[PDB]
């Protein structure tokens, strides 16, 4: 401590308001304001917080879905478990990812080309096929929920038609992904300083449309199961209906978040709904699994 | 782009050793590297994958055990699950700490007061309550666990002197942390810029000292367990060692990882080490919890 100066003493002067005088490739005398280094420092705090909540819940979800299930030679139980463990791989390369140098502030503020080594565009290349796998993953999943659901010869051409427009969307969703990853990882090859190729988010509403048309079947299904079990002398659910509708047995929560998410304009959180969104499905699957495969009027 | 520079064509160019200019309480004209501000920041990104880890595993292990758990009358049950609720409390006053005034870049380079307002040192004062509460919660159910191995009359001897052998230890630690919170806690309410203070850290070696003591106390119990059922005409264990030594039924890890935690230097990663230890110690109560309740030497 030296000296201290008068700004010590002005209870009006505002820090964070000052100016960072600092080098860039377009010559010494750059500025910047501490408020928008600030903001370029919670943008990373803000979404390492949600990458570590995504892999202690995959990562504890795994363990019990082994330690609680009795069956475990169904199909659908392997994908289930193996859509957590993309999740668990993905958190893991993105928490390499985020304390490299291709995420720092030094890169930002100055943006030179010596500062990238080869091998952080590796780690950032692998992380949109793990993305890829995950989405492969989530929508085979949901093909099986919808195979086992029409099994029986009561609606024996609904059930194609279903499958045929539940069919269709996963690879369109599973192409839209890998063409978009491969279209970023040339560009990105190329020029390590280049700017992401965008298609209106033409896969999250893909994404989005898949998850809400499954929503919509087992909401059906509900509905058709009362009116059978009305016809036939048999008792109806009393507290039952609360729980395969609002305990993601149908998935309703993940299917509204995904309508506010690619509704809403980017400012009000897009990029933060969208991750909760992806969690909260594959967390969900399980739940939905119990009711699609389930016997409609059975004791 | 106005102009590019000659350093944009300089291989040998070394970025991240340019140097910032800035403002601070001695006067105009401070300077830094650009590696110790990304060593700043790197720390708060290093600090917040923890806690969502944290909040994450707590969150879901708290449904799984209401959900799995039969009797729910006992207090053990209730305590360990508290426990896991002063958890994500503690996780998200942190959350509300880290994106705050008090742990910004700008805060740390220029160390202006005006920039601090009344609300972050009280965000900042109740989490050093709620650290004290949920350590208290942990010695309550070690003290519990103790109760309940010695019930028998076969040792009505050496039950009461580990009880006050755990008892004491207990409240050493619950008043050796509400000391630490209330005096560091003046000091931080007077000043907003000073130095916390340290006991040689004499709370986590005081934490540590009882988790030893109770992976002590559960492996004599299982190595007397064994001298108890072989003199008897009974079966014994042939893959159940294993478990009850390395799946967390000991509490072994978890006390391992603290002697690995108070003995090395600040350096390879102190601050790391028993964040991590505490989540895993919290979460293997559970697992001890149905070892020492256990008969001795039944069917
Ligand atoms: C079902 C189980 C696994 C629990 C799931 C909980 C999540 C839905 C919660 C827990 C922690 C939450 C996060 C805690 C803190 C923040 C920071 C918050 O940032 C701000 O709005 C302030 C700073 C800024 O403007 O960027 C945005 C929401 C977010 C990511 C939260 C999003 C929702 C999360 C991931
Ligand atoms: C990639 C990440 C997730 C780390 C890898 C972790 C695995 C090495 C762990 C996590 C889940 C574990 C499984 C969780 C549950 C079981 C069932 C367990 O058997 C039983 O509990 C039932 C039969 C019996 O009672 O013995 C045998 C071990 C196993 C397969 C575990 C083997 C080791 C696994 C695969
Ligand atoms: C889901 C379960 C199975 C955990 C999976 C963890 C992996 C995603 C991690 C664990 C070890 C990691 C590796 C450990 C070390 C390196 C060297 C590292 O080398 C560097 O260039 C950086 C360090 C340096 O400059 O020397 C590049 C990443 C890599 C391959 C890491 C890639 C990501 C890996 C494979
Ligand atoms: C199911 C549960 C028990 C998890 C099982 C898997 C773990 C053993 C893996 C998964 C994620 C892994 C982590 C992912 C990323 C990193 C960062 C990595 O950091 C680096 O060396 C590069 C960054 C840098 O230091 O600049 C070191 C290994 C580590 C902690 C890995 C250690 C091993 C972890 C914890
Ligand atoms: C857990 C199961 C599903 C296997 C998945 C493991 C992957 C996460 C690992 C295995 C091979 C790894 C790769 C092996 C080699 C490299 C080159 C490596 O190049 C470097 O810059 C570091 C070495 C060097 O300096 O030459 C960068 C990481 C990368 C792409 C690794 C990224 C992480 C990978 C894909
Ligand atoms: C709305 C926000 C604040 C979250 C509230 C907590 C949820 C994460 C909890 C509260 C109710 C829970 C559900 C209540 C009951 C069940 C049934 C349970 O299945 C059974 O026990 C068998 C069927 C039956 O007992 O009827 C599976 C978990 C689930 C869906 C639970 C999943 C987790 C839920 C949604
Ligand atoms: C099944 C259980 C776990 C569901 C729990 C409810 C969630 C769906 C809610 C609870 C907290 C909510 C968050 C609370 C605060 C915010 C900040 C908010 O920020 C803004 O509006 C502007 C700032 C910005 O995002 O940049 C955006 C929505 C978000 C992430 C919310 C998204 C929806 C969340 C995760
Ligand atoms: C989006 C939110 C609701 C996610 C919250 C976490 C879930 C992934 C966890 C928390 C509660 C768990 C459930 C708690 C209890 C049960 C009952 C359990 O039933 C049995 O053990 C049946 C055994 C038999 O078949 O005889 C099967 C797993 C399940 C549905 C669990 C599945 C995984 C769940 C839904
Ligand atoms: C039992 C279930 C809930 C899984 C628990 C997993 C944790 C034990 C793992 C998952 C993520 C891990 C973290 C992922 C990344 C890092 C960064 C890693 O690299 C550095 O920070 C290097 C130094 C630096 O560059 O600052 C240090 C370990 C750490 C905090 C890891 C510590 C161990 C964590 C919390
Ligand atoms: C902020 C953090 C602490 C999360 C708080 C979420 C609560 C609103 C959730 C989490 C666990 C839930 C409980 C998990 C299990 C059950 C048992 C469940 O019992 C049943 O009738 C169904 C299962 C059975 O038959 O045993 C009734 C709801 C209840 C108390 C749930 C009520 C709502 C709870 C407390
Ligand atoms: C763990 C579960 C069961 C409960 C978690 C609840 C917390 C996440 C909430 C409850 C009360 C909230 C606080 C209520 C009021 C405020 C004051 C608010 O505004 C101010 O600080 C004053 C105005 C100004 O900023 O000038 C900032 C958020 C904060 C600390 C909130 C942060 C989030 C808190 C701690
Ligand atoms: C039902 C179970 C899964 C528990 C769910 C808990 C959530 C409802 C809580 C826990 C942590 C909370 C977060 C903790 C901290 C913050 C930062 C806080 O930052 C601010 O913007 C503060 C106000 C301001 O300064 O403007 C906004 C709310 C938020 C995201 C909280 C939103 C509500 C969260 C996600
Ligand atoms: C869920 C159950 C266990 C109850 C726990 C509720 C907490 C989440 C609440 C209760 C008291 C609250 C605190 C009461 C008072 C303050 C002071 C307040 O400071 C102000 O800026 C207020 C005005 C001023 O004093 O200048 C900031 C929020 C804080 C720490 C609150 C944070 C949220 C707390 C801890
Ligand atoms: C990161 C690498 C080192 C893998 C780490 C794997 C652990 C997180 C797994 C592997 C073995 C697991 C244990 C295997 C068996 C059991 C017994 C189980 O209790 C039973 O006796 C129930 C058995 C059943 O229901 O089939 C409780 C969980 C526990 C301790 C498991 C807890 C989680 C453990 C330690
Ligand atoms: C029982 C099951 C859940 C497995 C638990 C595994 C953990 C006990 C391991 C796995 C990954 C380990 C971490 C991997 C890497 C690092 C970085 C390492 O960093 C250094 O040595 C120097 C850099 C620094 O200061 O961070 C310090 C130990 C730590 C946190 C390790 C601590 C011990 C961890 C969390
Ligand atoms: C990294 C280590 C510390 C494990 C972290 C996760 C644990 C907190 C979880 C994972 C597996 C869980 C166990 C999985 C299965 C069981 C058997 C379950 O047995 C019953 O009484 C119900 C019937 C049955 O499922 O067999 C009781 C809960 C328990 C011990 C669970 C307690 C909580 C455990 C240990
Ligand atoms: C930062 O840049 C401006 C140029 O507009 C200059 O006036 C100023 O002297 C520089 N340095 C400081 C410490 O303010
Ligand atoms: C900084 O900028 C001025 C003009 O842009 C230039 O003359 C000078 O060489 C640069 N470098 C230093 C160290 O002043
Ligand atoms: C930053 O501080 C040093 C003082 O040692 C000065 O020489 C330099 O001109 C300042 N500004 C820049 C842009 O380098
Ligand atoms: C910066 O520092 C010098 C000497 O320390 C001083 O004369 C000057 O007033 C300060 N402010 C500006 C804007 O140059």
């Amino acid at each position: 401590a030296p000296s201290l100066s008068n700004l010590f003493y002005d209870p009006t002067y505002n820090p964070g308001q000052s100016t960072i005088n600092y080098t860039s490739i377009y010559g010494n005398g750059s500025t910047i304001t501490f408020d928008e280094l600030q903001g370029l420092v919670n943008s990373t705090v803000t979404q390492a917080i949600m990458f570590g909540v995504r892999c202690g819940a995959a990562a504890l979800t795994l363990i019990v879905m082994w330690m609680t299930s009795r069956s475990r030679k169904t199909p659908i139980f392997i994908i289930n478990q193996v859509s957590l463990f993309l999740i668990i791989l993905h958190s893991a390369l993105y928490f390499k990812y985020l304390l490299s140098n291709y995420s720092s502030v030094t890169y930002a503020l100055t943006g030179f080309p010596q500062f990238i080594s080869r091998g952080d565009v590796h780690v950032y290349g692998a992380t949109n096929i793990i993305q890829v796998l995950l989405v492969a993953s989530i929508e085979t999943s949901l093909v099986f929920q919808i195979k086992v659901i029409f099994t029986g010869d009561n609606f024996k051409r609904i059930g194609l038609m279903l499958t045929s427009i539940s069919f269709t969307l996963g690879i369109a969703t599973v192409t839209m992904y890998f063409v978009s990853a491969v279209k970023g990882m040339i560009v990105t090859y190329n020029d390590v300083s280049a700017t992401q190729d965008k298609y209106f988010n033409a896969s999250t509403i893909l994404l989005a449309s898949s998850i809400n048309f499954m929503s919509f079947v087992l909401v059906v299904k509900l509905i058709l199961a009362i009116r059978s079990r009305r016809f036939l002398g048999l008792k109806q659910f009393d507290s039952f209906h609360i729980l395969l509708i609002m305990s993601c047995q149908s998935l309703l929560v993940p299917s509204i978040i995904f309508i506010l998410a690619y509704s809403l304009k980017p400012n009000q959180g897009t990029d933060v709904l969208t991750t909760v969104a992806t969690l909260l499905a594959v967390l969900s699957l399980p739940l939905s699994s119990m009711w699609a495969t389930a016997a409609n009027n059975a004791s």
